[PDB]
């Protein structure tokens, strides 16, 4: 994938975001940006520039499934990837995640070469 794509990174508590973000840059992607719910993560996507978001599950505000099914009810959004967290594999997370048009997901505590597994399934697939 190209290496300046742009990546929102969303979660509501920072050590997950760094590991992410510390990750990515491993990977070669330092065009990097956070954001602490689904309000905040939206209002970063509107103003422009993003093509890959990252996503946990639980937060205030606006949780990760409600901004998943925001983006993809969005009539200029609605395409963009998005890579779903999860806690645990709890099946009806993963279904609802799938239902909403997940680009995929990951389960947390996650390995490096898991996540770099999932955003190459995802690349791949897309033809980036
Ligand atoms: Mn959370
Ligand atoms: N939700």
């Amino acid at each position: 994938a190209d290496k300046e794509l742009k990546f929102l990174v969303v979660d509501d508590f920072s050590t997950m975001r760094r590991i992410v973000r510390n990750l990515l840059k491993e990977l070669g992607f330092n065009n990097v940006e956070e954001a602490e719910d689904g309000v905040d993560a939206l209002n970063k996507l509107q103003a422009g520039g993003y093509g890959f978001v990252i996503s946990d599950w639980n937060m205030p505000n606006m949780d990760g499934l409600e901004l998943l099914k925001t983006i993809r009810a969005d009539g200029a959004m609605s395409a963009l990837p998005v890579l779903m967290v999860t806690a645990e594999a709890k099946k009806e997370n993963i279904i609802a995640a799938a239902q909403a048009g997940a680009s995929g997901y990951v389960v947390k505590p996650f390995t490096p070469a898991t996540l770099e597994e999932k955003l190459n399934k995802i690349f791949e697939k897309l033809g980036m």
